[PDB]
């Protein structure tokens, strides 16, 4: 029952949907965690589908970089005034569907003021401070930011050039920015859209969290002692405006530094932050969840050309009478179902992630820690994987869409432009890799301190050692998938000591062997990936959609592990090698019927799909024209540039010298 | 270091007086002779005195139709500067004059060179040559390359485009029935050619011919208003190239002489009588340059972006190493050598490999002029294969590079998105990557299905190695490792035709048969241009004099030989132990630090001016902090302190919800 079937629907999709061996209503209910909020999704869109303003001004391919944040702000004004209609204004959930689908991904005035800025105050800001701002900035008073990162340095935060210096006369502190590199660069909505900004600054008692005013709130004026700006076009993001700030002795009162966890009294006495690093749990908010973001992002590509696929009649195959289905080729199935197990895939282990967080957020307010190491140096790993094999899969989701794929008529190239960002924010992507290396090797030494009792379940399998082999139901696979890790982990690790114990200083001895140390967080992250896909397979009720997942599971399983064979291969035989090499190519074929069923599942309305290829009802070809002729470029036959340049230099041509 | 300047960072000048080479004979290595090499600095020399040539403002800020109007800006100043500065007819000079002058991103003369006046000298007639050819070459007239349509791109079997001849007035009609017919991505099609080489059906009184080539006017050269029968725009803006205006094109029973068919090679006599060509696939010669010539160019945008990694990565500093004062370039970091490096030996390796398909191209051109034409198909498939693996592992490799800057890779300061956008679209044009690597596959299979026959003397050198057995194998010394290459290859195209037999003999039809093999047929294709881009590196770095450059690239070659093989090592594991995988890797590992001092040197060698670079994070003087502020600060956003945008709708937005009900 393909729930996505209307009217006047183009046949090739139509007779693609009819071969649905599931509902896709229950499936959207897996994808977004419960048949509640999956049927919200659905209301919403329809809820704004009847709202004309809110309709994309335009084409957004067509909109210059300025259009783009005009726009993005029109929308964003807008959008405010109905929300209190369309959802409940506190639920994420729904929030992230109606401005994901309003919205868009290219950037609003608001973006990381949800982002980070009030899940920053959430965790960070005295119940004093909250009850000042909090509902300040949920009621969209004030516009806020996350300012971290500087002209210099994002990834050290142990040496950010900004200050913040205590006068106990006043009672303030003096925050300012000596040096150009001391410049916050990159925050989004710092430049042009935010008046309220969380600036990271030193405290020397290391980088803590202080609320600064940067504009009015009247005027949007900036205040004395505030340089700022946007920082010019960006690979993608454009609608939103990322800024720096310059601070030249600024100051603020001693209760704008924020105080949940640490305290600085009015005569200056620091009382340290219960222990650990507690201020950077913004940044583990997004890093658990962006496995389930790049997730559907992942299935927004597929989305577009899984339904472009079964369009697309190029070359024959029998039958010479009439081309085939480009899905039916073998390498348009293997370029592109893969990154849709990938997309299911990430997105249960984003569901896992997210309640560990909003979990051992709790655990913070209780004097709990450790379970906080855990969980970022697993989210420290995921995010990195995650964003890099999301990136590789929604590419092949545009060059599969051959030509037109490089269109902005796909959108493909957006989708990818924003998502593979993730590879640099939230951390770059080497670096947490090897943060995760850090909870590795500490995991490993351990082998002679004995002392394995206290691993947690996601480390216990590396005290174990127990490899042993085979695959003729999945487990076995998981098996194999901890005996690479385990393998690489203990290899890797060994050869830091190695070097150690020939007495290369530590860091050091840490970088000679920091290719080895991310070959292993990337091995241990996809185990966790295809073990959060099976905890989730296993509970469904509807034995249809378990069957279709389970389909899913199989191809996942198979294609990942022959993309990890060179590491596989201490384990297994050269047959059995082909053995998962001829059952990927099975689970292909398996998987074909149930293609545009499985993307039409996400239930992507085509006000967020933004896409002439992807359209739901399978109309390309006749409104593609459309798109095209409409474009801006089409304005004039005869240009004005060439008028007034190409026709000189033509005339100019034709009477030249012939050398 | 050549490069070497006074003003410059201490950052970057550290960098270069650590070169073991001249920087000077490594230019003239890469771009095939000293002369050339000079030419190169004297063209960027002569150029940087004309003030009009400089980019009206940073591109980055341009909207797209303002880009359109700056590559015809700056195509038709160059075109006047044309003769002064260089010898017109001289290809290698050309693409440098307009890759630094005009850029990457589109200019109305772009197909017109690419393929519109390539195609005229291989597929028309010295009549027509006398016609058109020279009229191209003035640049009197604009054209392009008519092929793809909005429903066909890759099959040009099934074109819906006719072509029909009236025998009566002696014309050819030319129709575009459907809306999926109509032509879609000639680059130039849309808004600057007046003519077009139309790629058709040809029907001779119900008879099909295949595609030919067809000579169509469709702007008035005075007015450059459409003909009559002619429905021509842009397709609109793209994931890059927004520059250049990609058009479709609508015919309505438009009628041309019969000599605008391009005869040479083919013909249509007045009376309707076909004359077949020779070797029947002589047309298709303008993609084979263009895929002949992208190993070389998809190794020099991946140098491009590497010249801008590699100085940010030895100016940016961040985290800290032994030395707790003072953070570490981030250079020095393994996993940015790591990620940096294997790109840099395979931009030289690509372009290496790039000068020998260049070349016998260009003379498998004169094989074609009288006689046997039996290196034209071990031609097409040896490129139809390079051109996939080189621009998606040059995709990689870019993307490398542009998250190698982190945060900041990001800002189109940087560049690097531009440059990835432009040349992944190599994956894509010049033949779909998939499709292509399946057309080498068939030159594969053929090659192997000629060795149960006893044909193996029917066998190119460039397949030479699958009739061979190399059972044996070590390393030790470079050429154990073209030997382990030419096993995995063998091995695969063994084992892929085998499976696709085997079907066969399942009595499974061949299209079916070879549609199910698909995937291991691709696998067996990239094994086997891998395997050629190591020779002809190899070929290349035995064989020149100056020892410190031969040294050099020589630590180049044992890095890429070596990431290489463990980047393919599951194939390579029915051939090695185990504890020699962990001597290839740490043979990496070694060549990446000895590569390390001479990084900043090796990619100052390309020579790029900083005109062509366009990129703040990638200076050739190293000042990116003090550029990079300046570069934002005059961005368009920058105009208004307080925005239109948030005066309208954000401060309005603002106090409607202080006041609003809790
Ligand atoms: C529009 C929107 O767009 C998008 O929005 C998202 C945009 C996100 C906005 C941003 O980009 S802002 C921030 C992102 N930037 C970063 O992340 C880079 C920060 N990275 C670091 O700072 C370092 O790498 C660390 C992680 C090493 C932190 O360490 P240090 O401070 O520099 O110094 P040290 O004192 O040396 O720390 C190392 C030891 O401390 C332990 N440790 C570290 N972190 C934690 C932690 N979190 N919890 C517990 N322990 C920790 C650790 O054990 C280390 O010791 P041991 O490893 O030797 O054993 C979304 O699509 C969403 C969408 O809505
Ligand atoms: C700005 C600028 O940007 C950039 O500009 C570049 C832009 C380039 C402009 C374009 O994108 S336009 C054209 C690009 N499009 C393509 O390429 C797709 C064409 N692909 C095809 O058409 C098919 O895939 C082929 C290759 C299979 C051709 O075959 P069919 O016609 O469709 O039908 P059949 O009769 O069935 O042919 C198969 C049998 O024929 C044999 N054969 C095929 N080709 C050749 C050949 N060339 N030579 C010799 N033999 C050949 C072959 O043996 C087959 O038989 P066996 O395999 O079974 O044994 C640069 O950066 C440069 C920069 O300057
Ligand atoms: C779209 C986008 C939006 C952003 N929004 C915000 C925002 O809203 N607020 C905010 O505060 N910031 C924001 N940022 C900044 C971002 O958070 C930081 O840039 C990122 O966390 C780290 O980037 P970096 O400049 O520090 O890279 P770098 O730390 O300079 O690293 C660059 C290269 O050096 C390597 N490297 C650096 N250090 C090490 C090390 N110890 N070990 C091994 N390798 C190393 C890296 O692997 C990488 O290859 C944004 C960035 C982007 C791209
Ligand atoms: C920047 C750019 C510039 C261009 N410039 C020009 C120009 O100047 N002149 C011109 O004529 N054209 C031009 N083109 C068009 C280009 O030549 C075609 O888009 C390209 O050849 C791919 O063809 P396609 O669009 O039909 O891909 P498709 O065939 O539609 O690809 C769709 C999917 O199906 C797969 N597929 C298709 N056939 C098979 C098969 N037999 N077996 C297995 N898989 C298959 C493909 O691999 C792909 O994954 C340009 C395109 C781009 C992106
Ligand atoms: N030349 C290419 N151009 C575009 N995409 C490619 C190319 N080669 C591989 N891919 C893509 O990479 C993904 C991985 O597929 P595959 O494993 O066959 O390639 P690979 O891993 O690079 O090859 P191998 O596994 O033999 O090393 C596929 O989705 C495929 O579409
Ligand atoms: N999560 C990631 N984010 C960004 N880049 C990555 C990531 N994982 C791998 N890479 C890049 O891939 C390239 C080579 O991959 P790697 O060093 O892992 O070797 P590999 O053996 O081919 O991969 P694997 O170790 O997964 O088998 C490097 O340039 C590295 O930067
Ligand atoms: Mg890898
Ligand atoms: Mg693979």
């Amino acid at each position: 029952a393909n729930r996505s079937i209307r009217d006047g629907d183009n046949p090739e999709l139509l007779e693609e949907r009819r071969m649905a061996t599931f509902d896709t209503d229950k499936m959207a209910a897996v994808i977004y965690g419960s048949e509640e909020f999956a049927r919200r999704r659905r209301e919403i869109t329809d809820a704004v589908s009847k709202i004309p303003e809110l309709a994309d001004i335009k084409p957004y391919p067509f909109l210059t970089r300025e259009e783009k944040v005009t726009e993005g702000t029109r929308k964003i004004s807008i959008l405010t005034k109905y929300l209190n209609q369309l959802i409940d204004r506190d639920n994420e959930e729904e929030s992230l569907h109606l401005h994901r689908e309003v919205i868009g991904y290219e950037g609003h005035p608001f973006a990381l003021h949800d982002a980070l800025f009030i899940p920053t105050l959430q965790s960070q800001a005295s119940d004093e401070q909250q009850e000042k701002w909090l509902e300040r900035a949920r009621r969209r008073e004030i516009i806020g930011c996350y300012a971290q990162t500087e002209l210099g340095h994002g990834s050290n935060l142990r040496n950010l050039e900004t200050t913040a210096v205590y006068d106990i006369a006043s009672q303030e502190f003096v925050l300012h920015t000596p040096t150009t590199t001391a410049l916050k660069w990159w925050p989004g909505a710092l430049g042009k859209s935010c008046n309220y900004a969380l600036v990271v600054a030193e405290l020397n008692y290391g980088p803590h969290f202080f609320m600064v005013q940067l504009r009015d709130e009247k005027t949007h004026i900036p205040l004395k002692g505030v340089t700022v700006g946007d920082i010019g076009p960006k690979m993608n993001f454009n609608a939103a405006d990322n800024g720096y700030l310059g601070l030249n002795n600024l100051r603020v009162p001693r209760t704008n530094l924020l105080m949940r966890h640490c305290k600085v009294e009015a005569d200056g006495t620091y009382v340290k932050p219960p222990h650990a690093k507690i201020g950077y749990s913004g940044m583990v908010k997004i890093r658990s969840q962006m496995a389930m973001e790049q997730g559907l992002f992942l299935a927004h590509a597929l989305t577009i050309a899984a339904r472009y696929s079964a369009v697309r009649r190029q070359g024959h195959l029998d039958d010479k009478q009439v081309e085939v289905k480009v899905l039916d080729y073998q390498t348009q199935q293997h370029r592109l179902f893969p990154s849709l197990a990938r997309a299911y895939a990430f997105i249960f282990t984003g569901f896992e992630t997210i309640h560990l967080y909003s979990q051992l957020l709790k655990d913070v307010d209780m004097g709990n820690t450790s379970g906080m190491a855990d969980l970022h140096a697993l989210t420290s790993g995921l995010k990195s994987v995650v964003a890099h094999e999301t990136g590789e899969g929604i590419e092949q989701a545009r060059m599969a869409c051959g030509g037109h794929g490089y269109s902005m008529a796909s959108y493909i190239s957006v989708v990818y432009g924003i998502a593979i960002g993730g590879c640099t924010y939230a951390g770059e992507n080497m670096v947490m890799l090897l943060q995760l290396a850090r909870y590795l090797v500490k995991s490993v030494e351990l082998i002679k301190a004995g002392k394995a009792k206290k691993l947690g379940p996601v480390a216990s399998y590396l005290a174990d050692k127990s490899d042993e082999t085979d695959l003729t139901s999945l487990n076995g696979y998981v098996k194999m998938f901890e005996n690479m890790a385990r393998r690489q982990a203990w290899k890797a690790t060994e050869k830091f000591l190695k070097l150690m114990e020939s007495g290369e200083s530590r860091e050091v001895a840490w970088n000679k062997s920091a290719v080895e140390l991310t070959r292993a967080s990337r091995l241990h992250t996809r185990l966790f990936i295809i073990e959060a896909f099976m905890r989730r397979v296993s509970r469904i009720e509807d034995i249809p959609v378990k069957e279709v997942l389970t389909d899913l599971l199989h191809l996942h399983v198979n294609y990942e592990l022959l993309d990890v064979a060179t590491y596989a291969l201490e384990f297994m035989s050269f047959t059995q090698l082909d053995y998962v090499r001829d059952q990927l190519y099975l689970y292909l074929e398996k998987i074909r019927p149930n293609a545009v069923s499985l993307v039409d599942s996400f239930q992507i309305s085509d006000m967020q799909l933004r896409s002439v290829l992807g359209r739901r009802d399978g109309h390309v070809y006749e409104n593609l024209f459309k798109w095209a002729k409409s474009s801006p470029l089409n304005n004039a036959d005869v240009l004005p540039s060439v008028e007034k340049y190409l026709k000189p230099m033509m005339e100019k041509a034709k009477l030249a010298a012939a050398h």
